[PDB]
RNA sequence: GGCCUGUGUGCAGGUGGUGCAUGGCUGUCGUCAGCUCGUGUCGUGAGAUGUUGGGUUAAGUCCCGCAACGAGCGCAACCCUUGU
């Protein structure tokens, strides 16, 4: 079960990978074709993998946990910040500190001081 | 009991040695700005990061990105004097 398109998928262009000159072979299983420098991504692989996705999505909410949202490149910084925001959810999108949760402890006095 | 004159007794007395056993105190590097730790992370491991690189400063002063995030001792200032 999916809620995007996929002529809604090509419009938006996410099936593009990077060129030919940093391409990860790992990703050789994934990547459809090459096509002027450029990598595709195989659409199908990209829905199932999505749909599983969503499942375990649902399966977390459905038990009540709290996601963290994560991202810190320029372009989305405002986008993920804002669908946070609206989700009431903690989130990042400037800069990643470190072991934030994993140190936890010192963040819980960085936490209190704020 | 306070006292001192004599016999003692335990005992006082030593600038006598030993600053390569020691306390305390002190000179220097140097009033130079650097010096450590908690948590975490890389390696296995000595250890490293953090403290780096760009910019700036009298200074680890501050900002930038970074497996680093913070904390401690330093520095700045809080003392005195001088200048209205
Ligand atoms: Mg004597
Ligand atoms: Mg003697
Ligand atoms: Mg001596
Ligand atoms: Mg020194
Ligand atoms: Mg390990
Ligand atoms: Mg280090
Ligand atoms: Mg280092
Ligand atoms: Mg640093
Ligand atoms: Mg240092
Ligand atoms: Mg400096
Ligand atoms: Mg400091
Ligand atoms: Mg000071």
């Amino acid at each position: 079960m999916a809620v995007v398109t996929m002529k809604q998928l090509l419009d938006s262009g996410a099936h593009f990978g990077h060129q030919t000159r940093r391409w990860n072979p790992k990703m050789k299983r994934f990547i459809f074709t090459d096509r002027n420098g450029i990598y595709i991504i195989d659409l199908q692989q990209t829905l199932t993998y999505i749909d599983k996705a969503y499942e375990f999505v649902k399966e977390t909410v459905a038990h009540g946990g709290t996601v963290l949202f994560v991202g810190t490149k320029k372009q989305a910084q405002e986008s993920i910040a804002e669908e946070a925001t609206r989700v009431g959810m903690p989130y990042v999108n400037q800069r990643w500190l470190g072991g934030m949760l994993t140190n936890f402890s010192t963040v819980h006095k960085r936490l209190q001081r704020l």
